[PDB]
């Protein structure tokens, strides 16, 4: 709800290794998010068609798309908390066109976690991750408050 300095430098530290190679996180991300949680890939008319794993590593669309999410959650990740009008934007579409829950974008925020773990064993210690999770939690925080400023949802 309000990260130190010191979380948001290990938030940010860590982003700068999602940034290194945004396609890779991006579509591990995208990918361990539909494998844990399948019923969010209906969710994505472009992507629904894709089953095994080695398909969507396959799907560039889906590497582009990941790319699309974590260039937009690290522009928001970098305002360290003063995100207010990056998120209506994403909250509004994410709300009224595409209608996410809340609740996937906690799943998204546990894939996130997991695939940072995966792509930087040595990298991302508990300090990191309980930061990156305070992060992601304001964030899912805000938006939750933009869906109900929308009038949606909760
Ligand atoms: C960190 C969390 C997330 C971020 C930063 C994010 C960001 C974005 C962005 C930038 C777009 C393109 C512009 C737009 O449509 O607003 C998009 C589209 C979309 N998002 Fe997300 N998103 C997140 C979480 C999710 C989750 C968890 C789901 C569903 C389970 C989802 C479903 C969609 C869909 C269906 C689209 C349209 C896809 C398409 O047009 O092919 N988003 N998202």
């Amino acid at each position: 709800m309000v990260l130190s300095e010191g979380e948001w430098q290990l938030v940010l530290h860590v982003w700068a290794k999602v940034e290194a190679d945004v396609a890779g996180h991006g579509q591990d991300i995208l990918i361990r998010l539909f494998k844990s949680h399948p019923e969010t890939l209906e969710k994505f008319d472009r992507f629904k068609h894709l089953k095994t794993e080695a398909e969507m590593k396959a799907s560039e669309d889906l590497k582009k798309h990941g790319v699309t999410v974590l260039t937009a959650l690290g522009a928001i990740l970098k305002k360290k908390g003063h995100h207010e009008a990056e998120l209506k934007p994403l909250a509004q579409s994410h709300a009224t066109k595409h209608k996410i829950p809340i609740k996937y974008l906690e799943f998204i925020s546990e894939a996130i976690i997991h695939v940072l773990h995966s792509r930087h064993p040595g990298d991302f210690g508990a300090d990191a991750q309980g930061a990156m999770n305070k992060a992601l939690e304001l964030f899912r925080k805000d938006i939750a408050a933009k869906y109900k400023e929308l009038g949606y949802q909760g």
